[PDB]
């Protein structure tokens, strides 16, 4: 059983036992508060749930957005969104998706991304490709004009400036499943410089710009990193590349 | 035969033939340019084309995005938007619908919003009410501690005072589609000032949108009032109660 077919399984099991729930606002009572203070509605730890009951059996760490850590002692840990975006999930709004990352010695192998309206798995393994259903994505070409980036800034952030040389505007509200739509060339870009981002949203789609061509920066431009761990909010910045990421930088 | 169902038909042959297409940006290209301007791409004129094979019989008046209007002189008309948000539809964004809106001489009388990824039919007969699908739809409780609005702001937009007020920014590129979430609860609202909304984006929503009791509005908050053309592009204000309608009102 390969770590895909661990984490296309799990998505698919997560998938039937919660889409009724989407929009369904009435039916999703809070089930409690998490390490990052985020509130735990009942469809997000289902989800996690699933997730748990398959990787419970094998000897790994675990880190998950609502449940928080397990340290198993091994030289892999998975880290998992059991839903990126609960919000837009429980407003009907159709941006959520379900995030399985692998790590082995705290370094990329393998991560998932699975969009459950449009049944995109958003795969790639360290050095190997970044897929889409099979099909090869890589990022997209930069052009000076056509930009289309989504973004989360912050107060001290000149949003005229932006706006001005920014073509087209998107704000999915779900910013894993953003990153990998920079991942097929769809969005130019997308950060978030009001430190809210913990590691469990990003750390799948990490793996996947990373091996489609993003670069995946830190505030002050330089190479991001990360700790493995569902607490710490940090500043990401997933870019096309220098001259979009260096227009990114300075407007922050 | 009931416009209702005579717009659920066009909506299923149109996604039929045309969700296979959905982000397969390579099999696309632009096939003329609109009267409104725009750029023509074969998905859209193959949309079109699927609606006036059945909107020509009925000897109606019809007006859509791509071809313009059409003039039998009837008492009745038709206006489309084939696809709304070809952009996002065509770029692998989850966000776009078709929009049927049907009017007795130059007035209202129903609205069909068809979200082809959700199997949503948005639809309203005028003085009958807003449904999502047979469930009964209306705005949201106003409530300033929970904003979550959309927009396409211009250059005197203070995005300062805006973003500093609201709880929460969804811009989704799907005006006509957006309108629909503003009237099922989802938004507080989505205003376009950046006058490239026309009379096809809004029309069948600005029904559904009305009974479910929006307040639609132009540039000063005077009621919104259109012409049913291709062309002329024109401000508007969807907003979920009078606080909002203000709030947009004031940062304008
Ligand atoms: O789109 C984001 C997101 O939904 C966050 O949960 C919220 O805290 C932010 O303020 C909002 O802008
Ligand atoms: O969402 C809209 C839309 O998709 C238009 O194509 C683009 O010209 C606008 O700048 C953008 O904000
Ligand atoms: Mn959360
Ligand atoms: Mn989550
Ligand atoms: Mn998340
Ligand atoms: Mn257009
Ligand atoms: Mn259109
Ligand atoms: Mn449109």
């Amino acid at each position: 059983m390969k770590w895909d077919e661990i984490g296309k399984n799990i998505a698919k099991e997560i998938e039937k036992e919660i889409l009724p729930y989407f929009g369904r606002k009435d039916k999703s009572y809070v089930v409690g508060t998490s390490p990052s203070g985020d509130e735990t509605e009942i469809f997000d730890k289902i989800s996690e749930d699933i997730a748990l009951k398959y990787l419970k059996s094998l000897n790994v760490n675990i880190v998950s957005e609502e449940l928080g850590v397990i340290d198993n002692s091994s030289e892999w840990t998975v880290v998992i969104d059991p839903i990126d975006g609960s919000f837009n999930f429980i407003n009907g709004i159709p941006f959520f998706a379900f995030c399985f990352g692998v790590f082995k010695n705290n370094e990329p192998y393998y991560g998932l991304t699975y969009e459950f309206l449009t049944k995109s798995f958003y795969e790639a393994y360290k050095g190997k490709g970044a897929y889409l259903n099979g099909r090869k994505i890589k990022v997209k070409d930069f052009n000076p004009n056509n930009i289309v980036i989504s973004y989360y800034p912050s107060k001290k952030i000149d949003l005229e400036k932006l706006r001005n040389k920014v073509k087209r505007v998107r704000i999915f509200g779900a910013f894993g499943l953003e990153m990998c739509y920079v991942a097929k060339g769809t969005l130019d870009a997308v950060f978030d410089v009001r430190p809210k981002v913990r590691a469990v949203d990003i750390a799948s789609s990490y793996i996947i710009c990373k091996e489609a061509g993003a670069l995946i920066t830190d505030e002050n431009g330089d190479e991001l990193k990360f700790d493995l761990n569902a607490t710490d909010r940090l500043n990401i910045i997933v870019a096309n590349s220098k001259e979009m990421l260096d227009i990114i930088l300075d407007l922050l």
